């Protein structure tokens, strides 16, 4: 599994506010974060499914 995502989602700067996913390593999956709609990382997926189908298997 990739480490970008055992690390905390990135609201980033900015002033947006989009419901991005990340992988929540303390959940075993990925949950919901503020987006800051840029500077984005691998830890702000669009989609639940790509943030699991990408770190997803445990």
């Amino acid at each position: 599994r990739p480490d970008f995502c055992l690390e905390p989602p990135y609201t980033g700067p900015c002033k947006a506010r989009i419901i991005r996913y990340f992988y929540n390593a303390k959940a075993g999956l990925c949950q919901t974060f503020v987006y800051g709609a840029c500077r984005a990382k691998r830890n702000n997926f669009k989609s639940a499914e790509d943030c699991m189908r990408t770190c997803g298997g445990a």
